[PDB]
């Protein structure tokens, strides 16, 4: 079985591309933040996944992860960078801290893991990076400058790799979510959440089985000749 | 007659018919369209149970009325349409005539027009529908002697937009698909030079397959795609990338 | 006294178009539906331009007024290809007029006069077309599938046309309006012209001015490495 | 006069956007990257600007920079963030620090210095942000991710400040280039340029004052309903 590693598998559409990677064929290495998240993703595998712990800040966690991988399951051959942290403020309340932290999460982990994982893709001459992006990337909104920036970065980066690898048929692309249905948004108001699904042309909020399918899509030979693009996954709440 | 119906115009070779053959397997029942009565007899031979073929000039809203009437009373409610057109009449710009921009502009876009309009009762009493359009790369990547048709995959891309936010209350999806240098007949005619210069623009450094640009179809109109409406979805190999 | 032809200079955007291009040294020829429009334009341009009518449906007219301006004035150098008409309406009530007429005037008369103006452009070693398309090309709502298609198709067009004339040093562009005041939103309710501005990031409707200083930028040779690209003056309301 | 902070305007790209603005009627500070630097933009400058030296990687020195001219020469009401220095590398040879400064000198430095100047645009209800992007944050080449993601980073980060400050009537946007003629491109060899040259529609290579054109279009009140969008200036090598 080709191994998948899917980062921040814990819950919501990270949870849900794993069990769907699971369902493909793939052997699904899925990580939380702590050892008992790893120990919880463990035992929701069996036979057909593992569960680690991984700091994404950090390089040192990455390249032990990775290297564990390799010795104990095989190359990593998907990719799935997975990201939802936000810490949201207008520009003059948004300090140092919100804005290194939100880029390294979600921009700097891309680059670091991408990285790492290049060697036994080119050596397979198979590969699938597949970045979770945001609405957001394209559709702006006050506040949100540190997240937005990070996922357009995130969709540039992945143009730029996939012209380096594209001669090795690794492909590169990244997934958009729009308004997707999570824990939080089920405790937010029953209003403010029609105030989101209003502006939604199919008049719902999404679920993470929705990411799921797209990232299962493009992970798949079914998308072999797709790479370098985003594929937005919004219900029409950004068209383009 | 009882699986949900998809029509597929154009489906007698390359994309078309790789389309039509995908969604058959998929489980819809495919009508699909020729140009001529003795392509739809193929057509159908071709289907067998699975599907019917038909006689069919988009050019023509007559027949596009009497095909689609034809479908309504025989099998069911058109439930996946897939404008299919792959037509051209290159020309730079002080070689466009009339003519050339005409009829690509209703080959392409009218013709995507007068059938989304066409199928719309039925896919809003079912409260579901897919519309797929086949777009182009040139809709986005410019290059010389393509000006009709350019404008008119952007005007269907552009068209899409606004149907998918009409229909989308109703859980109509309408979206495009973009291929990029696709291997057909054509292009197997062209010398190994010509097409060497196509692959080595593509990231990839191949001409995709019809199969990949039905795979993209079959994903749109399947379960799968259910949240995904008003996009394109680009299948170049990396040729243009957005 | 290089010459401009400005369609459609009556009022609104075409007319602060054709009066600044006079500020900026164009002789302008402006167009009007009518004979009676014509000579109103030919009063308010006295020595520095003149008003001719065009039905820019028509070919015959197309060709009759820019061989007009040839043998008159001079080529053609600055092309501006303005129409603002719209026949809006959902799928269902579109009926095959709607859709015909509005290609027809906006998109097909950019073809017929952009063709029509090439051979002069050629001959000088210099040339401006510059279409105004619209942010609807991009910012989809319902019931204008008509309009958004024509002026994505002018944007395509002109990007095609762009790569084609590149070389001779002749530029081809775009301006996309957001929402300008005109006569017609003036008579609008108060509320919902307040419906609009709130969707504008800038919080107001632009003026005719507005575009008008677009297209002479455009039209200048502070733009002369400027092809292909388009020009969004909508305050924020579709950012890309 | 309004003041105009001009970063990295020793040559080039910056140098043509300072002398333009000064020409156009603002008090242009412009930095450099040591104090002999900033000599010499005092000495080109004069009665009409200063030179000033600046790390934009640094914090203390931004907020010292700006603190400096609002004690002795007023409010920065326009601000163009001008950065071109690049670390290229495929991925597997591009270091954590080939990351981390192009980063920083590019996107972190926007987000600081336009922080810091929002104060008293706000007070002025009057600004402009002018971002210098790049072609490469939407034309992918390979070598390019860190660049790219910065820049593309830059693009997004606009368009949410963009909305957080319409209401108030400040402007940002980006400005991208394309191959634009330096004095590296000038070293380059005749062959490796024209390689460059024949990928752009206009078929040659811009110059600076391209850019400063451009830049000199978005500052003036010619273009006070143009927010949040990208101005390419690339001759046809990039359209959209």
């Amino acid at each position: 079985r080709k191994v998948a590693l899917v980062t921040g598998a814990s819950r919501g559409i990270g949870a849900a591309i794993a069990q769907q990677l699971i369902q493909d064929g793939y052997f699904v290495v899925g990580t939380a933040t702590s050892e008992s998240g790893a120990q919880k993703l463990t035992d929701s595998f069996g036979e057909q996944g593992a569960g680690l712990a991984l700091d994404v800040r950090n390089l040192d966690e990455i390249e032990a992860v990775v290297s564990h991988i390799e010795q104990n399951y095989g190359p990593v051959l998907v990719l799935v960078n997975n990201a939802g942290i936000t810490k949201d403020n207008l520009l003059l309340r948004m300090s140092e801290d919100d804005w290194d932290d939100i880029l390294n999460i979600h921009l700097k982990a891309v680059y670091r893991l991408s990285k790492r994982v290049l060697k036994g893709m080119t050596k397979a001459r198979f590969g699938r990076i597949i970045n979770i992006s945001s609405v957001v990337a394209h559709f702006a909104n006050p506040g949100q400058a540190n997240y937005s920036a990070a996922k357009a970065g995130i969709e540039a980066f992945s143009r730029s790799l996939a012209k380096e690898m594209g001669s090795r048929q690794i492909t590169v692309n990244s997934v958009a979510p729009g308004f997707i249905a999570t824990e939080m948004t089920d405790a937010l108001s029953e209003d403010i959440r029609k105030k989101m699904s209003d502006q939604v042309a199919l008049n719902r909020l999404g679920e993470p089985q929705d990411i799921a399918n797209a990232v299962s899509f493009l992970a798949s030979d079914k998308a072999g000749y797709i790479t370098g693009t985003v594929l937005h996954v919004n219900g029409g709440l950004y068209m383009a």
